[PDB]
């Protein structure tokens, strides 16, 4: 009684970080399906077409340009790549609420929504529907539903949560730690589920594919970064100790880290994780405790949270403190915006949330990064104080030294190598006297700042041994 | 400083005992005293049967007893003998006062310190083996220095040790892990103990830091992984609400190579001497420190392991009609964990006392567990007298489980696996219910029999 | 379910035996066996002084007797042969654990049921007659489908009756109200109880309802009484800081048909048996719905009654110059209201306590309830000791107030008005105090006679 057939054509809605790449991988790993990315932003889809990619990933060149045209398309005519195909992955945002109910932590399924009543319409035949883009826990019951209406036609929903880091996505799709795959525990479910397992094993050990119910496959996502970013959190805390008592974090991390239950890992201290998927993980997953009146699990993931903004606030605080309590008018350098080394990415950057606090004692902040745009920056910053605001306080600019210069401060806050055996001497010589170091990101020399004649800090280390 | 042929270790207990064995095993140039004022734990060590249980102790210990290992209760000359001293005693948690229920008591540490400070004779490297409080050393280095008023270094070597796996660990440990005054004497007495380790141990796997960095790193270490028992058992809850199961959870997210798939039992709540107590002593630490905002978090932790079992005896409670008063319920397991009989922190003992508020009638079956630990343990949480009207003990899970209302596991045995449910059910109350604390039996199964049947993270209807 | 034939009621208290004898009296074509496990209080009801006093029930109880009416200890003999079975047993408030001060225990409802399933034989339809908590009939359906692996449905038949007017109560009720299951069988069995009924209440009096509708009912209407009652005591506060009445204000609210006129009289506390207990397993009820907000709104009704006998007390210590310790006060009154025995939740009880808890030595006069009980319910809130110190019971209320510093009218007992208050005034220690708690007494003839006078809801400084 079979209802779901192989597999030949399969469509992802959404053309992004995640749809595309894995489309990519999808239609060179299986020269028999015809792979069709969708998106209603015509520029992009064309981007996608053009000599020139919309995104950087290595390996990713090769894939495309080989397979395009052949056995992987690039449309933006959405009703008829859904009307043909046998599995639609649904890979659109799904941006935090910003009012109302859950609001700052609720993600908002208006985007999957929409894609799931487009299938409704434009269907024809049973489908095999995949959420691909990290969704809240049960948003495959609400596209089920949406679905099942259109019944009036049979429809599987499956949980195929993305794993994808920026920079290593080529070997994140073509090497996994596991595939993940949920579906509902039903005959046809098993049936939709052995047909995703079936795309996967064209390229992918049968081992390294792990298969659950939906909700199961949902929850894993949002728990997994949640662990991760309690994983720095914990280290995070800890730091303070280490500044308390004149225990080194380097030293207690590395030891902690070698046993083997805990792993080494995501045990760098820092000012702050960032980027756009930790904090909104684990916001969606306490809002989700919340929900199910969790209230002792919900504190316990915004612990997580707590931590990481306690850890910037208080990094800040020491800024103002060190420099007489007093900073209005009063010039600082800031090394780095973006949210990590090597992207113009500044999702959630720790950054952007330093240098407000900053900018509510009135400081005049003069900001380099090698890669964030300068658009990027003064949009950001303005998005959470003003545009007038980032016109009073905020001078970007395209080197280190003229930011520096004539400065009380120095505040790294994204640990880019460049940054490391700068010509510190020389900006000591330039800067305010007495001259300040705050290092958030524990790629600085102590000693060799320390004899120069600065002030130094580092997160998690104390300032007098 | 001032290398070292004579080692003493002051405690002979199951930290300093097996550690001091595989130091006579792996160096034979030096030699090696182990002293303690219990007369008789000395003279079992110095006998044919030893007073711990350690998987191939016994044959390293009758190959070097005599040679160059050495059980004395003669603690005065070893002291003034040795070159290097390892303190190895406990520090149970104060009672009462400032910090009680969560500050060691540092007061066995003090007495050794002082034994040392009289006794000594000449230069001694001070260890600490058994875990301290942060910045114990201070204390220790401040009770020395009124003897040199003789030159001392105090020095951190925490153990990270597992019961049953001792030797395994001493001789293949993931870490060594050492700390001293960061000075040209402080440097000397760390490569001084370096030296023995290397011995035996990869040079990479030898970790040096400041005395505070190792002193702080073991309590952090234990805290890391009951926060992944805490996480998980959170976890946990939540898939009894969605219908997600926890085990598929773990299973997902332990495939993750950042995060490793250890620790990722959910459980009833974690249990031993060494887990919430150092959890609590670095929540401690961090008042003290005025650091309210990482106690909080540390604490948390804590919350979880508590609330785990609070909710689980609460459906228990619920299941039951809310009235449990002279009601026959059966638990299976009393250690806090499987293939032991150590019962200190069980999660059993926390869960029969909640049930033993609601005057529930409870029979216990441990295959292990004496039956007059068992009894002493939930009088001290109780009372002898609420013990002796509430609590029967059986060596029989059957005369357990007859005439009960629900079955109750706690503990992970793999013998409550594949006893005769059928059977059980049976000669049961009826409804008749079953409560898994530990994840170990097959729902559908149980299911099937018509027992009404609840796992911690699995959604109670399918 | 045939029409109906015998019916039994377990349970042989204040509302089984009456109603019993109200459907035998009613129905004589039905034979009603009342049983319980107290042989006493079954003797008490086949002799020639029945256990309780309700007007008309001896001229009921007398002429059915032994005709269609029987009192037995033999529970498993009248559950065999049973058509129908009420249970009305006490669901007494938990003691300890999970909802201890809050939830009713269920742990009678649960023996009887047990009863049911062990003795029943065929088909039983059975009735929930006493106060259940809600979803009490799930669980009571719940041991019965256990034995019929016999027929069973559960209904729900909450009892309104007041002591003192249980025989008019059951005569002609304002309302029947049965609950049951939303299916064929469930329909059937409420058709046959409702024609039980209809032999002497009219169709348009009988309400069936769900289940569920019908437990919460019970629950709701008592809070709804308990409420009122709080709300205009809350009113007297205001009255007595603003020169307003409360008795003028309760007759002026009360006149308005949509409100009514009846259980606003103001008072120093609701009491009995009802009140408090069903509003408080209506405020666990909610909690256990995670309904927080609905929770605190009814725990509200009980924070008014506890403040009102707070505030009451309070006003005497202020009153005696914030100091009672070995001074005598007089209470006249102890029952929960007058024209009975009754003390429980008695506001004199609590009253009472807040003066033994400043050493007060309390003279204690009611007319009706006796010695032993006063001294008993006295100790149950503080102790034997206490009890023995501070409180002596009078027979005369002359003989209370002789000496006193204070009068205390903590039950509206008709003889407290016209009593002999010049004489009073004049044996009391000066000046001399009353506190009317009851709005019973004439307080500008107090005033007159040179007391210091108060009452609850009016200004003391007119």
């Amino acid at each position: 009684d079979q209802v779901f057939g192989k597999v030949s054509k399969v469509v992802c809605v959404g053309a992004g970080y995640v749809g595309g790449p894995t489309c990519a991988m999808i239609a060179h790993k299986c020269p028999h399906i015809t792979v069709t990315v969708v998106d209603m932003n015509t520029a992009k889809i064309a981007e996608w077409n053009s000599d020139k990619l919309p995104i950087y990933e290595p390996g990713l060149d090769e894939i495309v340009f080989a397979a395009r045209g052949r056995n992987l398309f690039f449309s933006s005519d959405i009703p008829k790549a859904i009307a043909e195909a046998d599995l639609i992955f649904i890979s659109v945002n799904t941006p935090t609420k910003m009012y109302g109910r859950g609001k700052g932590m609720a993600p908002d399924l208006k985007y999957v929504e929409s894609v799931s009543r487009t299938i409704a319409q434009y269907a024809g035949g049973p489908k095999i529907v995949v959420e691909k883009s990290t969704v809240p826990v049960k948003a495959a019951e609400s596209i089920g539903c949406i679905l099942r209406e259109a019944q009036k036609l049979k429809f599987q929903v499956l949980s195929n949560p993305e794993f994808l880091a920026e920079g290593t996505a080529m070997k994140d799709l073509a090497n996994p730690d596991r595939v993940l795959i949920g579906g509902e525990s039903s005959p046809e479910g098993l049936q939709a589920v052995a047909e995703l397992v079936r795309i996967y094993e064209n390229w992918v050990p049968r081992n390294r594919i792990i298969t659950t119910n939906t909700w199961s496959s949902e929850l894993s996502k949002l728990v997994a970064n949640a662990f991760l970013a309690q994983r720095i959190s914990s280290i995070n805390s800890i730091s303070a100790v280490c500044e308390a008592t004149g225990a080194e974090i380097s030293e207690v991390a590395h030891a902690v880290g070698y046993d083997t239950r805990i792993g080494s890992k995501f045990l760098q201290a820092s000012v702050g994780f960032g980027g756009s998927c930790f904090q909104k993980d684990v916001l969606s997953l306490v809002y989700l405790c919340e929900s199910l009146n969790l209230p002792q699990v919900a504190d316990y993931w915004q612990g997580v949270i707590n931590i990481n903004n306690w850890q910037r606030r208080r990094f800040a605080d020491k800024i103002i403190a060190e420099l007489f309590n007093t900073v209005t008018d009063k010039k600082i350098a800031i090394f780095g915006f973006a949210f990590k080394k090597n992207t113009g990415d500044t999702r959630e950057s720790s950054a952007i949330h330093v240098i407000k606090h900053l900018m509510e004692e009135h400081a005049k902040l003069s900001v380099y990064d090698p890669k964030v745009q300068k658009s990027q920056m003064l949009n950001d910053l303005a998005s959470v104080t003003s545009a007038q605001d980032v016109e009073r306080l905020i001078t970007v600019e395209s080197d280190p030294y003229a930011a520096a210069r004539g400065a009380h401060a120095i505040v790294v806050l994204t640990e880019w190598d460049e940054f490391v055996e700068l010509n510190y001497s020389q900006i000591h010589n330039d800067m305010q006297h007495p001259a300040a170091i705050f290092d958030g990101r524990l790629i600085l020399d102590q000693k060799a700042l320390r004899e120069i004649g600065f002030r130094t800090f580092a997160i998690g280390t104390s300032p007098d041994q």
